[PDB]
């Protein structure tokens, strides 16, 4: 049965953030909270957990991954940022988006998308998800927790733990959020496209 943590949102309690982080070190795959709903997430280094979050995600076709990236410096790490992905990500971050950029070497092939070899880059503004990165030390493979089909995210704790705890390792209580996911924004070929219309303002895109 998975572990679950009482997590303080605005000042995380350093232990339980690291005792995390070494289930996630172990290969274990864990939800935890966003500033855009619960997500899903596991070391980019491990398969298993890889295919594990793929299942519970219900991954459509095309659909990409998302990396979790403490901040731009991070993120223009793991994927190709030019000038034009980094003007607008720069006023535009951190928390409420996702952007869809080409993978950089640093990201395993299997978790780029087949075709376009993207992935999906986002920067977290919660407390509890900046903590798991910084103690991690490099990004999470993971995806947002959204039931299938819905438009929204799971939110309550409780009902994940309700509909999860035999599929996952660990579930961070981080309160209750909100259900709109984040606004996903492909930034290849310099031309901003609208995938997903959520938490943050489209406008800054067109």
């Amino acid at each position: 049965m998975s572990q679950f943590f009482y997590i303080h949102p605005d000042n995380p309690q350093q232990r339980l953030i690291n005792q995390a982080v070494e289930i996630v070190r172990k290969g274990g795959v864990i939800v935890y909270p966003t500033d855009s709903g619960y997500a899903l997430g596991c070391k980019i280094e491990d398969k298993n957990a890889m295919e594990r979050i793929c299942r519970i995600r219900q991954l459509p076709d095309g659909h990409n991954f998302t990396l979790m990236c403490r901040d731009l410096s991070e993120l223009s790490t793991y994927s190709f940022v030019d000038n034009v992905a980094f003007r607008l990500m720069k006023n535009n971050t951190p928390g409420n988006y996702t952007f869809i950029l080409k993978g950089t070497k640093e990201v395993p092939r299997r978790l780029l998308q087949e075709k376009r070899k993207t992935i999906g880059m986002r920067v977290p503004s919660n407390p509890i998800a900046q903590a798991l990165l910084e103690a991690l030390g490099e990004p999470m493979l993971s995806t947002s927790l959204m039931l299938p089909g819905s438009e929204f995210t799971e939110s309550d704790p409780e009902e994940i733990k309700d509909r999860l705890e035999k599929q996952v390792d660990l579930i961070i209580h981080g309160g209750y959020l909100g259900q709109k996911p984040t606004t996903v924004i492909d930034l290849t070929d310099d031309t901003p496209v609208v995938v997903r219309e959520g938490v943050g303002d489209v406008k800054p895109f067109l």
